[PDB]
This record gives C-alpha cells, structure tokens and sequence, in this order.
C-alpha cells in the first residue's frame, strides 16, 4: 500500500473507535429507534426532546457519519449505507464500550501477571445488563422459543441459572399460565432488580428468585423447590462451568439436583477455531479476546459437545445462532 | 451490498479494539520490539514481560484484524499500516487510555440533568504520558523552527502548562546560560517537573509554581515574571477561551510579563469544513472530546483575529503537520 492508503486506513480505525462508542450511546439514547423508524431526524430537534447537550450529539451523530453508519444533510441526520448492519448489533457495540470498555481501556494495567489477583477489572454491571436485554432478544429467541416448541411436554416448574433480570421466566411464565418459575442468580443487585421487576408485571406469587452459585448448585437453598423442577434453562453463561473438568462436575450437579428435569436448555456463545484475523466477525473477537483478559474460559462448541455425556447429559437437539460469533443452543435431557 | 455492510461493521467493531491496543502495545514495549526487528515472537514477548499470554495473543490478535500486524504461527509481523499506527500512537493512547471513560460514558454525559459538577473522568497520568510525546512528535518542529527565529537570545524562559518540564529542559540545553520558570495548574504536574528537573542536574536553573495561567495576575510568584524575556504555551491554549475570557487573559499575560519579546502560543484547534468520511485521525476525537466536557475549542482564524484585542500581535504563524489543524504563532 501507498502512504496515503495506510493513511486512511489508521484514520478510519482512530474515528472507528468513536463510532463504536457512538452506536451504543445512539441506541441507548433513541436515536437509532427514530432513525429505523423515520429514516432521517433533525438533531436540534432530537437534542431539545431529549434534553441533551447539543454540541455532544452533533459529534455523536459526526462519529457515526465518518464511518458511513449515518449522513449529514444541514440540519438533518439520515441512515448512512451500513445503517441497517449497525442497529441490527447495536447492543453488541454497547456491550464493547458502555459494559465492557473500561477493560478494554486498561490493557497495560491487566495484562500484567503480578496484577491479576483480586478486583482487577470493573465491568458496568447495569450496562452490561442493559445489552444482555437486547442480545438474549435479538439472537437467542428464535432458537430459544423453537426448542419450547419442541420439548414434547408442558412445564410446570422452570428454574432459569444466571436469571438475570427474570425476563425470560415472565416470558415463559406468559407462555405457560400455569407455570412456577424460579431464578438463580450469583449476583445480589440482579436478584433485587428481578424481584423488582417480577412484582411491578404482576408474577410475584407465580415467580421467585435465589441467590446462588450455579457452579455450586448443590450448596443453593431454595425450599426444595428445585426437586419439583421439570425444566431447566441456562442462557449467556454456561462458559462460567468451565473448565472441563470443572464443568462435568458442574453438569453432574445440576443433573442431581433437578432430578425431574426433562429438557435442560442450554444456549452460549462459543469461542471460534481458525477465523483469519482479517476476516473477524462481529464480536468474535470482542467476546474471546475479553474472557481471555478476565481469565475466563470459552470453550469451543466441539468442547461443549464432548462435555455432555461425562456431565450425565444427551444432547438431542442443537440450534445454530445467525450470527452472534458461533452461538448455539443444545437441548439436553 | 448486505456482504459490504457486514464487513464493514465488522471492521468497525474490530477497530475498537486495535485502536486501544494501539497505545497498550506502546505502552507495553511491543510497538518499539517491533520497530528494531521488525516481528516478534509472543510467548517470547509474553515470558520477558510477564503478562498473561492469552490476553496478549488477544492484543496482537486485535492489531491483526484490521492490518497494523500480521501472525505467521506464533510470529507476530509489521503489517501494512505499522509505520502510520505507530507515527500515530500517541494519538490512540490518548483516545484510549486516557479520554476513553469521557467516550465510554456518552450516554451519561449528554443529558443536561447530569452535567454539573464533576461529569466526566479522564486518567490524568495517562493523558500526560500521551501529551508528552504527543508534543515532542507533533509540535518540535514548528516550536523549534520559531525558537530559532527568535533574533535574540533569551536569559529567562516562562513556559505555561509546563506539565512535565520537558521544554524547559530542553531550552535549556539549547540556551547554556538560561533559565526557566514554569506555570502549572496541577500539583502533579509540579512534582514530576521538579524532580526530573533535580535528576538532570537544572535545580538552580529552572524552577516551578502552581498557578492558572488565565488569571495570572493572582500568581503570588511575581518576583520573577519581570525577569522573563520569552514566553512558550503548548496545547493548552484553548483553555483560555471563550473570546472574552481569552481577550482578558491574554491582556493579563501582556500585562504580568512585560519584558517578554516574543510569546510562542502553540495549540490544535477546531477545524472548518472537513467531510465526514474524510476526518484525518485526531480531528474528530479532539473536537467530539471538547464538546462533551463543555469547553470552548476555536478555530484558527478565532485565534488570529484575538491576538490585538488581547494586546499582542502575530508576526509569524507556522502550519502543523498534521495533527488536526494544529498551529504556532510568535507573537509580540
Ligand atoms: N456462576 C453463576 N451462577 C449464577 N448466576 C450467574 C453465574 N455467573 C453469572 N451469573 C449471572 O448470569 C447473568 C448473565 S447475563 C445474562 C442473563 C440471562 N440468562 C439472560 O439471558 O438474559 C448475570 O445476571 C450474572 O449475575
Ligand atoms: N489554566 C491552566 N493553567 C496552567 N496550567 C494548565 C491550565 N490548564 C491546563 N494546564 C496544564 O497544561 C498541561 C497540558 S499538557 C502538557 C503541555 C506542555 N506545555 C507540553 O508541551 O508538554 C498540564 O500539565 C495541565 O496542568
Ligand atoms: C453476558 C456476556 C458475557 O459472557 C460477559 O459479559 O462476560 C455474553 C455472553 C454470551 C453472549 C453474549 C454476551
Ligand atoms: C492536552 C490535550 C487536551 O486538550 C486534553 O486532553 O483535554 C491536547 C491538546 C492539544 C493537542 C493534543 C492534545
Ligand atoms: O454433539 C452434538 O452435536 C451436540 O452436542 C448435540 C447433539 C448430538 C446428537 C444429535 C443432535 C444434537
Ligand atoms: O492573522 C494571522 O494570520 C496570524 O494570527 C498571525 C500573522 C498575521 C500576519 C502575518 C503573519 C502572522
Ligand atoms: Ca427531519
Ligand atoms: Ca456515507
Ligand atoms: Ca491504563
Ligand atoms: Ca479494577
Ligand atoms: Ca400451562
Ligand atoms: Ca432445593
Ligand atoms: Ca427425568
Ligand atoms: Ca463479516
Ligand atoms: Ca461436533
Ligand atoms: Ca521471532
Ligand atoms: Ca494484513
Ligand atoms: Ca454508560
Ligand atoms: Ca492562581
Ligand atoms: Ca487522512
Ligand atoms: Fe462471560
Ligand atoms: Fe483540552
């Protein structure tokens, strides 16, 4: 290449940050909603109704437009040629930068040995729980309600592991009126937040929820509650089992503790095998290049393949996820 | 095409993460191992550093995506565009590590509801080892190139936003005889000044003092401002601004430094104009940054057209390559 290519090209990369930070703020904000919806906006206008600071959201809407995800027209912001592609991974773009950026910052502070112990990296937990949101919708769901679908029975007691904010049991609590449902989660504030939420949609007698380390399910009391559970989910976390050995212990644990399970759901990201670094999807290598700075495992999907029948489980049924890295969701029983 | 789109939001996402691998890597030794052999092995780098070696894969992995790099195996290579990423890295450093929780944060820092008080974060040690190099690399020529058009030689130098003296130091190895006094506004710009400065042996030569440059006059240090024959102030001249504050602080300078002959100003500046998918690097960070903390950022010709108001007049201007629009002027 000639000097002005590499030129451009390290330019593109330095506002590339900017627009990336810029796609998750803009979702968040509204903006792209509006842009979806009407094709265009009038950024006086949107900054006045949404009572932002004018000169702040002229450089948002300029750092999506030096990347082509939007165009400036006057006074006028309109979808760019990649608009569609950026809101469809918009929450992808905040998990990056609003849940995960301050990791990501910190490279030469966490990339040092003698510097990982204890805390040493902070995610945005609300954040991070603000994309989840939209990632379990816009990828998991079809896979997920396909395989409700197909469970050849009708739930009377599901226990959802890493609940989260308890959506997907009020989804499955509308689904199925008749339904229990019970959330572990190890983080304290998520179990607030869900408990909160549960009350204010009206499942608050139907749903409860647990504190509780499902690598450790055997330890969580829940009333015994978990004996009468027929169906198990597990979605956006199952890489937490791993290791493998930790992991088919994990699954043995589960498999004990909810002996009436009939199907046990289980859905993850995965971590890739030979992508050329040119080639990289979105999120690949945001997910597998932040795991392996937290010190956190990912198995590949032929790992998880290889774990089931060691974990005490048979995987009848798997689902491919378009395309959030290589995702899947196995049904297990 | 559906094919282009993902591509390019592919790349968009992979761009955040070498942008801020950019100045880790600087930061971290590999940029400059790079630069001498021209490829490094990882474990190899990993092992003499002592990091966590999935993390650094990562790194190099992220540098990769997007063509700074190449891996061949466990090799990792000059890519395409290493010789402008690295020009650069001070740019991405300060983009990332330090103004990156300003970025970060956008969703919070635009509603108006929030911004009062402290709003905003930045690393202040990160900035500023960013700002130094970011000096040395983008204003040294024009700075030196006024220094030697000078027409005298000056006996006492004052620097505004001194950071961390290196100017001051550097005059002095130019001018034997001289001596230095900088102004700064932060004690830990103050404390590693002093120290290095004590370290190079100038402690009798030049000295420092906290102080706000924009309201000079209330700088108890005083004794000294009279002796001062020139004055330098570096990328933090957008600070004085808006106009009417910068009018008044320029004419306080004037005013607290009266044997000053000639005052070298030299700063980026907001530009005119520039399309969207043409912005160079820094450009959209330096102005989008400003915006969102609520400072004044002006263009080149609201500079040239303050300096007689504010009691100076610009005899020479020089052009900077290229960060941003960036400029010095030599005022008297
Ligand atoms: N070992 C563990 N045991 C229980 N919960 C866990 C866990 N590790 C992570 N979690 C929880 O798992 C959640 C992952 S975020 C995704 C949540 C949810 N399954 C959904 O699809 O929306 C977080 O709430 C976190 O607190
Ligand atoms: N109003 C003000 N008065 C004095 N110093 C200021 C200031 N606003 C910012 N600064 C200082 O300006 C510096 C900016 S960065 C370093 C610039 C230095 N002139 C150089 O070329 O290397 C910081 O040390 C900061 O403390
Ligand atoms: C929740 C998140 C994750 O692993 C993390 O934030 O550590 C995740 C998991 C799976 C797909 C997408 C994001
Ligand atoms: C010091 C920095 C700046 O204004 C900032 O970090 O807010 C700066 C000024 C001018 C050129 C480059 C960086
Ligand atoms: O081994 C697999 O491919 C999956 O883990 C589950 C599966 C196995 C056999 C038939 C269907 C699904
Ligand atoms: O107005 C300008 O362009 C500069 O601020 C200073 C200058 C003016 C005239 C001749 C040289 C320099
Ligand atoms: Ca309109
Ligand atoms: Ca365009
Ligand atoms: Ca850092
Ligand atoms: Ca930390
Ligand atoms: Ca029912
Ligand atoms: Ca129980
Ligand atoms: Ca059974
Ligand atoms: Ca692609
Ligand atoms: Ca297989
Ligand atoms: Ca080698
Ligand atoms: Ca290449
Ligand atoms: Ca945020
Ligand atoms: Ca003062
Ligand atoms: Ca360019
Ligand atoms: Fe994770
Ligand atoms: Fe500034």
């Amino acid at each position: 290449v000639s000097e002005a290519q590499a030129r451009r090209a390290v330019a593109d990369i330095f506002n590339s940050t900017l627009a990336s930070s810029a796609i998750g703020a803009a979702w968040e904000l509204g903006a792209l909603d509006e842009l979806r919806e009407n094709g265009k906006l009038d950024v006086s206008d949107f900054a006045v109704r949404h009572d932002l600071h004018e000169p702040a959201v002229v450089g948002m809407f300029t750092a999506l437009a030096s990347v082509g995800i939007v165009r400036r027209e006057g006074a006028t912001v309109v979808v760019g040629p990649y608009f569609d592609e950026a809101n469809h991974h918009r929450s992808l773009f905040h998990w990056l930068n609003q849940g995960s950026g301050e990791l990501f910052r910190r490279m030469p502070q966490v990339l040092p040995n003698e510097n990982r112990t204890g805390k040493f990296y902070q995610l945005d937990a609300g954040a991070i729980s603000y994309a989840c949101r939209e990632i379990s919708e816009r990828y998991f769901d079809p896979a997920f309600w396909a395989a409700v679908d197909g469970l050849g029975y009708t739930p009377t007691t599901v226990a959802d592991l890493g609940s989260g904010s308890g959506e997907r049991l009020i989804q499955i609590a509308r689904r199925f009126p008749g339904v229990r449902g019970l959330g572990v989660d190890i983080a304290d504030g998520a179990i607030a937040m869900a408990e909160k939420e549960v009350a204010a949609k009206g499942f608050g007698d139907q749903i409860s929820f647990v504190r509780g380390d499902a690598r450790t399910i055997d330890q969580v009391s829940a009333r015994g509650e978990f004996a009468e559970v027929d169906l198990l989910t597990c979605f956006m976390m199952g890489h937490e089992f791993w290791p493998r050995e930790n992991c088919v212990q994990t699954l043995r644990k589960l498999r004990a503790a909810f002996p009436n399970v009939r199907r046990f759901l289980l859905g993850d990201a995965t971590r890739t095998v030979g992508i050329p670094d040119r080639e990289l999807p979105v999120f690949t290598l945001g997910f597998e290049f932040g795991h392996d700075m937290m010190g956190v495992y990912l198995p590949t999907l032929d790992e998880w393949d290889g774990v089931f029948e060691e974990g005490g489980w048979r995987c009848v049924k798997k689902h491919a996820i378009d395309s959030l890295s290589v995702s899947v969701v196995f049904e297990l029983e």
